[PDB]
C-alpha cells in the first residue's frame, strides 16, 4: 500500500439537497449552472468521492477530491474572512501551526461551473499516498456558497498538466515524478459499485491488479496539455448515432457524471426513450430503467459499452448521469468521460507516454 490514495464514499451536494426535499428543477438551476484561462469542466455538484491528504508539519488533514479537470491544489485557509460562511463547516489550513510553512502570498483565481475560488499561494509540506512533496498550493480565502455551502469536501488536488495550472505552479504529480520514488510515471483510478459505504481507490506508480479483469488498451492524448482523446462514435443500441467524424472528449475524474453538447445528448434522450427534462439533466420514471437500451462510446477503435444500471442512480426522494455542457471554440465541443465512466472501466492516465488506458472493472 505504497502509492496508494484510499477514495470514500460522500453524499454529493445534490443528494444532500435531494435528501433535504429540493426540488430536482431547483437544485439544478441555483447549484449546477456552467458560467460562461484554462477549461472549466465540473462544478462539484454530483462529486461523490474524496481522498485525504495532509498538509504541514505536523500534518494538518483534508479531504479533497482527485480532479484530474484541474491542476492545482486548493484548501480552505484561516485567512477566509467572516463574509464568507462556507469557510466556517471546513477544516482549514492555519500556517501558524507549520514549521515547514513558507509564505508567498501572490494571488490567485480558480474558475470552475458555480462560481470562482480565490485566495494567496503558500508553500508546505504535503502527504499523499504516503509521498512527500514540497508543494505550492492555494490557501483559500473566499469560498462561495454555491457549492461548497453544503458540500462535505474540504479542498481540491489536481491531477491535470502543469500548462492548466494558475500561475505556473508545478503540480502534485509533477513534483512526484521528480522524485523518481513511482514504478511507471502513470496514476489509476477506481471506483466500485455504487453503494452506501463502498469507496474506491487512486494508485499512483502503477494499477491494481486486483481491480480489472482482462487488458488495458490505450489511446494517444489528442491534445496536448489535457486528458483529451479523439471519440470515434457514440452508439445508442446497436445504432451509431453521433461522432463519426471525430469528437473530442476529456476523462475527468472531478464530475461524475457524462457531458455532452445539449443538442448531440437531446439526440440520444431521444432515441434513448426518455421524455423528462430539468435543465441540464434528465429524469426517469424508476419503472421503465431495465428496459432502457445500453449506450457505447468508440474510443481508441474499441467500443466501451454502459448498461442501463451504469448511467442511472437510484436517490431516495431516477435520474440520469448524463447531462448537456456547451464549451465554445477554440476548446471546442467536447465531451466528459465523467467517474460513471470510469467505475465501470478502471482508467490508468500515463504521463510519460501521454495516453489513457481503460480495463474492466471489477472488485477483490
Ligand atoms: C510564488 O510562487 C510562484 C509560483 O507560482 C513563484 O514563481 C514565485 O517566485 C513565488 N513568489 C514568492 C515571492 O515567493
Amino acid at each position: 500500500s505504497f502509492g496508494r490514495i484510499l477514495l470514500k464514499k460522500m453524499p454529493s451536494v445534490r443528494e444532500i439537497l435531494e435528501e433535504r426535499g429540493v426540488d430536482m428543477t431547483r437544485i439544478s438551476a441555483e447549484w449546477g449552472e456552467f458560467i460562461k484561462s484554462p477549461v472549466v469542466l465540473t462544478n462539484y455538484l454530483d462529486t461523490q468521492y474524496y481522498g485525504e491528504i495532509g498538509i504541514g508539519t505536523p500534518s494538518q488533514t483534508f479531504k479533497v477530491i482527485f480532479d484530474t479537470g484541474s491542476a492545482n491544489l486548493w484548501v480552505p485557509s484561516t485567512k477566509c474572512g467572516p463574509l464568507y460562511t462556507a469557510c466556517e463547516i471546513h477544516n482549514l489550513y492555519d500556517s501558524s501551526e507549520s514549521s515547514s510553512y513558507m509564505e508567498n502570498g501572490t494571488e490567485f483565481t480558480i474558475h470552475y461551473g458555480s462560481g470562482k475560488v480565490k485566495g494567496f499561494l503558500s508553500q508546505d509540506v504535503v502527504t499523499v499516498g504516503g509521498i512527500i512533496v514540497t508543494q505550492t498550493f492555494g490557501e483559500v480565502t473566499e469560498l462561495p456558497l454555491i457549492p461548497f455551502m453544503l458540500a462535505k469536501f474540504d479542498g481540491v488536488l489536481g491531477m491535470g498538466f502543469p500548462a492548466q495550472a494558475v500561475d505556473g505552479v508545478i503540480p502534485v504529480f509533477d513534483h512526484i515524478l521528480s522524485q523518481r520514488v513511482l514504478k511507471e510515471e502513470v496514476f489509476s483510478v477506481y471506483y466500485s459499485r455504487e453503494s452506501h459505504l463502498l469507496g474506491g481507490e487512486v494508485v499512483l506508480g502503477g494499477s491494481d491488479p486486483q481491480h480489472y479483469q482482462g487488458n488495458f488498451h490505450y489511446v494517444s492524448i489528442s491534445k496536448a496539455g489535457s486528458w483529451q482523446i479523439t471519440m470515434k462514435g457514440v452508439s445508442v443500441g446497436p445504432a451509431t448515432l453521433l461522432c463519426e467524424e471525430g469528437c473530442m472528449a476529456v476523462v475527468d475524474t472531478g464530475t461524475s457524471y457524462i457531458s455532452g453538447p445539449t443538442s448531440s445528448l437531446q439526440l440520444i434522450m431521444q432515441a434513448l426513450g426518455v421524455k423528462e427534462k430539468r435543465a441540464n439533466n434528465y429524469v426517469v420514471n424508476c419503472s421503465q430503467v431495465p428496459t432502457l437500451p445500453d449506450i457505447s462510446f468508440y474510443l481508441g477503435g474499441r467500443t466501451y459499452t454502459l448498461s442501463n444500471m451504469d448511467y442511472v442512480q437510484k436517490n431516495p426522494f431516477c435520474i440520469l448521469a448524463l447531462q448537456g455542457l456547451d464549451i465554445p471554440p477554440p476548446t471546442g465541443p467536447v465531451w466528459v468521460l465523467g467517474a460513471t465512466f470510469i467505475r465501470k472501466f478502471y482508467t490508468e492516465f500515463d504521463r510519460h507516454n501521454n495516453r489513457i488506458g481503460f480495463a474492466l472493472a471489477r472488485a477483490a
